[PDB]
């Protein structure tokens, strides 16, 4: 019936041949909800038996193009085939700005044969509450971003975690944070966690590997960039554990896994903080949304 | 065998149209020459198929977008942000018709604000959207001499502006013909049947052309828009005919052109079953004796006679 499907499980912008990039498919009461919509999202969701046209809200965790990459997809797409229901984006302060300019990108194609038919822009804020028919929404700031607090860019500039409120389940999505106190309390008790995931030293040695002249500071300031705007599987056990968590799904995991071996190691490093159940999630991976 | 790089062709994305497909991926191609990696029309998921497909983003030289419907370019704005978002090193230029100068700013539009936000650090320094990207508008004769290959592009008949007018001067849809070192591709794009696009096509060794079955595809827009007037699909029929090959034109147009080998792309609606190739193969048959590939998504195709 309702259910979460993990369209793409990639973490971060640098592509993998079996994790497509962040992209995640809402589906609550017959309607479809996409969240997080990086490249491929419009394939992606039609592998899952989704539709295109059947999209009514989208809602972007942040504006890193890992998540917002098949935006300009998904919209041009749904214009061409002239889709007949509105659809409405969410996202972060910014998002507006965004979404224009993906009609700007729009605007002498479909000229050739308006690009904002029937598309409305909703920009959140921490703490924005927004109800709907299907599940209620929270939105709260999260420690993606290191601006410091109370500064123009910590205003301008925010990544956003996602409570929705189903009307008999609670699902917690990160979206990109490293730990943050916010996020936890957020995710209190919920029936789902839906969280991102790094292994911080295999994607560095990744980006020295394609990058063989990076100097030894460079790459030790990505490091520690890295671990304080992401999660550690040490990090997502102890974040379930303290807001204690139904279950547990993990996807954005960087770098991509292919082996069982993998798996484990993973695994059994959440599990030594939280004992419940544990999924590394896989594209096309469907979650039912049911207590 | 297996070592040493080779020319090809790869198609990455085998559907028609903008409906999307399960097992067929938006419009997309790689061509790879050279062990240089180029990119061929770009609909959605064109990052996620040439990964699949072994490449990597950062190694796109080259962009070719034949016109600018959204089945072609939609995975454009992907493709230039991912780039950025890696700090890629190349210089990457998008060649395509009238109107890809301001598609592609749009797409820098599209960018600004996360790139403004980058990666939320304080002392980050900023860089532009639009770095390391040129944009080259291209219009039918135009030849362009890369070290990898000749490009020419040929207005075909995809759009049915009049000669002359504000329309046919601003709306033009490309066929492309690639001349390697020792092998020549032609790649219709969309395309009615077109005596340009044959011209183009002579002798060619390799000609990927697209395909449609206009009676499926306009059941699957009836079923998308079950109240849509009976004249208006009646309509659609009559313009997918004229813009649009159906098996027969491919066939009269491989024929017309005595290409060496033939490989169908943007076939709409998208093959599931052996029957179907067994029909649509059988009647470009009719018409053309050489051989012939439908393909499916990253399918490779070698570059040598
Ligand atoms: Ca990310
Ligand atoms: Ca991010
Ligand atoms: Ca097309
Ligand atoms: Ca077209
Ligand atoms: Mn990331």
């Amino acid at each position: 019936k309702d259910e979460w499907i993990t369209l793409g499980t990639m973490g971060g912008p640098i592509p993998h041949a079996t994790h497509s990039q962040p992209s995640n498919a809402l589906f609550v009461n017959g309607h479809t909800y996409i969240v997080d919509a990086g490249d491929g999202t419009v394939g992606q969701l039609t592998k899952a038996g989704l539709k295109t046209t059947d999209v009514d809200a989208v809602f972007i965790s942040h504006l890193h193009f890992d998540h917002t990459g098949g935006l300009p997809a998904l919209l041009s797409l749904r214009w061409q085939v002239n889709a007949g229901n509105e659809l409405t984006v969410y996202g972060p302060p910014g998002i507006k700005e965004t979404v224009d300019g993906i009609f700007a990108f729009m605007k002498y194609g479909a000229a050739g044969h308006p690009a904002n038919r029937k598309v409305n822009v909703v920009e959140l804020t921490d703490g924005d509450k927004v109800s709907l028919e299907d599940f209620t929404l929270t939105a709260v700031r999260n420690t993606h971003f290191s601006w410091p607090e109370g500064s123009d860019e910590w205003k301008k500039y925010q990544a956003l975690s996602f409570k929705f409120e189903l009307e008999d389940y609670t699902v917690v999505y990160t979206g990109d944070t490293g730990p943050s106190k916010a996020v936890e309390l957020l995710a209190k008790n919920a029936d789902m966690l839906i969280s991102e995931m790094m292994d911080v030293e295999h994607t560095v040695n990744l980006v020295k590997r394609a990058h063989p002249h990076m100097p030894a500071q460079a790459s030790k300031h990505l490091s520690q960039h890295l671990s304080t705007h992401h999660l550690t599987s040490g990090e997502v056990g102890q974040l379930a554990a303290n807001a204690n968590v139904k279950k547990v799904v993990i996807t954005h995991m960087a770098p991509g896994l292919t082996a069982p071996a993998e798996y484990k190691k993973y695994s059994n490093e959440i599990a030594a903080f939280y004992q419940g159940d544990i999924t590394l999630a896989n594209d096309l991976d469907r979650f039912l949304l049911q207590r």
